[PDB]
């Protein structure tokens, strides 16, 4: 009878995108018990949340935390932002159902070394999450490139009918055990030689609401309308939902072309169900590539094993200090990590203002000197873009990382502050919330986040310390 938590006088932004209101919210166990203008109830712990916003736990729909949630259960980078659930297994790479008979193909090395791929079924990955006891919930997609490596000798050829038939059966068993859908990373060499027909066969397993098709497009540059026209056809072939992962118009030539892609979205969202996600930044973070070296935008060096002295400077500054060309300056700096300012700020804002666009950090945890999105992708939307820049009301901003995300991936009883739903909550100050992570100082906790609750367990406070490990493995709504 005595509730566990009572949030008094909080501005409730329920994550539905609807109007905000002030009320009391009571939690008993892992469920939201009561919501009323006031609650004269006895509680074990009470919090006066006046002037604060009580919102659903933030859902990071685009992560690569397949292995990291297990060896770092207290996932401070996401929890300090207010993330209570991560969707892993994006871009065709996933640790679930992955089997390694030889070497690790690209880009599955982002998840971890061979030694960590020990999850041949979704059930085996689920129990490993439960054993690790993480601080946040974990749901997984199935990586197409991982399914290829389980059934093909070489990944640089079109798959035969027998190999594709085996992938459909393994994907079917994964979806029955709680997988959220299928992810593809077609731009990578391990899946570039795949026909659209092969992806169509796998996407058919997602019919009748058995998953969502998230896609790293085959090209995010000039032929992006081609790759989008693909992506929509595979969804139209099996009548399955499509989510364009980290939608961006990379390359100086494609700057401003979001007016063309989002228009292609509008025309095709009148025939099928389409969505997308993106991180609120106009700069990339990857390895220093010779084919990516250019003068059209800044290329800041994060780390450089060859020349560790030249760090934090643009490639043009390094090339001028050495009095050598750009391609030769990079050649002597490689291998290195670089920040590619290859995106236009107006393009990011258009994608963010798009109604069916979700917020995905796409953070790289194992990456030494990581992109600041790993520590402040979600507070950046709530603070800089919603409050300061006024891109959208705070209700819409919260909706793009909660209810819209939970409904898209069919997360049962999550993403909403509602009676009977799970008690994944975050209490933040709407006037001071901001991303503190910068490109020079990325691994830094955010401000304004005052409380984070996972399944009714208070897991993170304003002292920047993790106090709970009540994360669970989430299975698709059945
Ligand atoms: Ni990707
Ligand atoms: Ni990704």
């Amino acid at each position: 009878m005595k509730v566990d938590w009572l949030f008094k006088n909080v501005t409730v932004i329920d994550g539905s995108g609807g109007p905000q209101y002030r009320a009391d919210v009571a939690v008993k166990g892992d469920r939201i018990m009561a919501i009323a203008p006031a609650l004269d109830v006895a509680a074990e712990q009470v919090i006066d949340g006046q002037g604060r916003v009580l919102a659903p736990g933030f859902i990071d729909v685009h992560t690569h935390d397949d292995i990291n949630v297990i060896r770092m259960p207290e996932y401070l980078p996401k929890l300090s932002q207010g993330v209570t659930t991560v969707i892993v297994g994006n871009c065709g790479i996933s640790a679930a159902t992955a089997t390694m008979r030889g070497e690790v193909p690209d880009p599955m090395n982002l998840l971890g070394e061979q030694q960590h791929f020990i999850y041949p079924t979704v059930e085996a990955y689920a129990h490993a999450v439960e054993a690790a006891r993480p601080s946040l919930n974990v749901g997984t997609l199935i990586g197409h490139t991982a399914l290829r490596n389980n059934h093909m000798d070489d990944l640089f050829r079109p798959a035969n009918e027998t190999e594709i038939a085996g992938m459909r059966v393994q994907l079917r068993d994964a979806l029955r055990q709680g997988a959220l859908g299928l992810s593809t990373g077609l731009a990578y060499a391990s899946a570039f030689q795949s026909t659209t027909e092969e992806v169509m066969a796998l996407a058919e397993e997602l019919a009748a609401g058995k998953g969502v098709y998230t896609t790293h497009l085959r090209s995010e540059f000039e032929p992006i309308l081609e790759a989008l026209d693909e992506a929509f056809r595979i969804g139209r072939h099996g009548n399955v939902p499509v989510v364009v992962s980290h939608h961006k118009c990379a390359g100086a030539k494609n700057w401003g072309r979001t007016k063309e892609t989002l228009a292609f979205f509008d025309e095709m969202r009148q025939q099928q169900d389409i969505a997308c996600d993106c991180y609120p930044y106009s700069a990339s973070s990857s390895t220093l590539d010779m084919k990516q070296v250019t003068d059209e935008f800044d290329i800041v060096i994060t780390w450089s094993e060859a020349q560790p002295e030249q760090a934090g400077k643009t490639l043009q500054q390094i090339a001028d200090e050495w009095q050598v060309s750009l391609h030769d300056a990079a050649a002597r700096l490689m291998p290195a990590g670089a920040i590619y300012h290859n995106m236009d700020e107006q393009d990011v804002r258009r994608v963010m203002r798009y109604p069916v666009t979700m917020i995905g950090s796409d953070g790289l945890p194992n990456d030494p000197m990581p992109h600041p999105r790993l520590w402040g992708a979600f507070p950046r939307v709530l603070g800089h873009y919603s409050r300061d820049e006024q891109l959208f009301p705070l209700t819409t901003a919260v909706h793009k990382m909660t209810g819209l995300s939970a409904a898209r991936f069919q997360l049962a009883d999550r993403g909403l502050v509602k009676i009977g739903y799970f008690a994944d909550l975050v209490l933040f100050d709407p006037q001071t919330v901001r991303d503190v992570a910068s490109f020079s100082d990325p691994k830094r906790p955010a401000d304004g986040i005052e409380a984070v609750m996972v399944n009714g367990v208070m897991s993170y406070g304003s002292d920047k310390k993790i106090t709970g490990r009540a994360g669970r493995f989430l299975r698709r709504r059945m």
